[PDB]
């Protein structure tokens, strides 16, 4: 069996995923994008899970909570954004979420990690602070919750941009066992970008998307930084104070990795956390598709937590949860690319830029039958474009069968590096119609593990749906 990135099937769009192991299964609790979506998080919340010892087998557990279950949202006019789920000290499962830019944290509850969740309440002040009202201060946003090893419960939230009233950083408070009532007014624990100036956090301040995990006895607080495309971490010995800046864990364009400035893949917001599954640690994040920020898909990479507690930045890959490189036999969707750029790939996220519409991008097209019949492919491939995959175990590979279409007149080169300097083969591209076709490209690749890159040079545009390995 094999698994790639994204780990859920290509017709599923679960960004903002919080990974938790419950009763032997790794559940992912994210928001819910739609293919071709026109706004953030348009679907009801679902969950998917794999056995914790076999992360290559994900199954769909259904919708677990709907937009209209919150009393603030009777017509479902507002979306539900990035959630978190904790097993509370009472043994039940508590789901925390905010409606789209609504300044309250809602809470639902179930006895099962797969639902059904029923509305529980809104996070609120105790009777003696602010008349016990619903918490609406310091911009409630992107909630994350920890049920600690001793049974205490801590909430983390906030929205702190640098670009009404917003957060100065990540805010935090301990909740009572009702899972609604804070023990005290929330306080800041990680500085936002503004307050980050002068600190070790400088340039990587808190922006959104906290995720709290226990690593041994330590508290690891991940967040999406002011850069938005990266996930950073801070570490403390205490849950609500004393956080020291860690570093970057993952960027969805590998920005920052080895000082890289030009992204390897279209940048966008990023959300997620770490999890211990098997004997290893993973980071879950999401990627962008469709040339927008509204069709996002969960990905993951193994990480290493060093003996001193630090977590070096990891590169994005196509094999993610596979536990090793993929087989260089059989057929693959082009949509599992972890490298995807052209001459318009932006260094600064800007989804208003009209160049996004005509940029190289992964898209989906509904087809007769099930979602598994839907076509995924890369469109808008022109000269200067590069498409890349990590990693394959090449054994006796003689050729590649590329399924393409379009009106392109030029050269498709094949290489093992993104700079296209380790060239292993190439094809003349003579297609000026509009029906799919397979092109065999002979390649001289020595056996062993390699990345795989396709580079296009010339005029026209092409679309790329699948590639297959031709072995001896
Ligand atoms: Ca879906
Ligand atoms: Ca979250």
């Amino acid at each position: 069996k094999q698994i790639t990135n994204p780990y859920l099937p290509l017709y599923e769009y679960v960004p903002d995923g919080e990974p938790h192991v419950f009763d032997g299964r790794l559940y992912i609790y994210g928001s819910h994008d739609l293919a071709g979506g026109t706004r953030y998080c348009q679907g009801d919340y679902v969950t998917w899970s794999a056995p914790v010892d076999d992360l290559k087998s994900w199954r769909y557990e259904g919708v677990i909570y709907r937009k209209d279950q919150d009393p603030l949202n009777p017509d479902g006019n507002m979306e539900m954004w990035a959630p978190d789920v904790t097993r509370g000290p009472d043994g039940r499962y508590y789901l925390y979420y905010c409606l789209s830019f609504y300044p309250a944290v809602g809470v639902a509850v179930s006895d099962s990690p797969a639902g059904p969740f029923q509305f529980h309440g809104h996070v609120k002040y105790p009777a003696h602070i602010q008349g016990g009202k619903t918490l609406a201060e310091f911009m409630p946003f992107d909630p994350a919750v920890l049920t600690d090893a001793d049974g205490r419960v801590y909430l983390y939230y906030g929205f702190s941009p640098v670009k009404i009233q917003f957060s100065e950083g990540c805010m935090t408070a301990e909740l009572e066992p009702d899972m609604l009532t804070v023990k005290d007014t929330p306080k800041m624990c990680v500085p936002g970008g503004k307050l980050a100036v002068g600190t070790p956090f400088e340039g990587h301040g808190y922006f959104e998307a906290p995720s709290i995990r226990k690593v041994g006895e330590k508290y690891y607080l991940l967040y999406s930084s002011q850069l938005s495309h990266e996930l950073c971490y801070a570490v403390s010995d205490q849950p609500m104070e004393g956080y020291a800046y860690g570093g970057t864990i993952v960027s969805n364009g590998d920005v920052g990795l080895d000082g890289r400035a030009a992204p390897v893949y279209t940048l966008g917001n990023n959300h997620g956390g770490i999890v211990q599954a098997g004997g290893d640690w993973y980071v879950f994040y999401h990627r962008q598709t469709h040339g927008t920020e509204f069709s996002r898909q969960g990905c993951a990479e193994k990480i290493t937590i060093k003996p001193d507690g630090s977590i070096p930045q990891v590169e994005i890959t196509s094999c993610g949860l596979n536990g090793g490189p993929l087989a260089a036999g059989g057929s693959y969707s082009a949509a599992i690319a972890c490298h995807l750029t052209d001459g318009t790939t932006l260094r600064e996220i800007d989804y208003s830029d009209p160049v996004m519409k005509t940029q190289i991008q992964i898209t989906e097209e509904a087809r007769d039958g099930g979602e598994d019949k839907n076509l995924h492919y890369i469109r808008q491939i022109g000269g200067g474009a590069v498409v890349g995959y990590k990693y394959f175990d090449f054994q006796g590979v003689m050729a590649l069968d590329l399924t393409v279409r379009g009106d392109a007149g030029g050269r498709l080169a094949v290489a093992l590096d993104a700079g296209m300097k380790q060239a292993v083969g190439g094809a003349d591209l003579a297609l000026n119609g509009g029906g799919w076709q397979t092109v065999r490209i002979p390649v001289t690749v020595p056996n062993g593990v390699h990345a795989l890159y396709f580079g296009y040079t010339g005029e026209g545009r092409l679309e790329f749906s699948d590639f297959a390995f031709v072995t001896a």
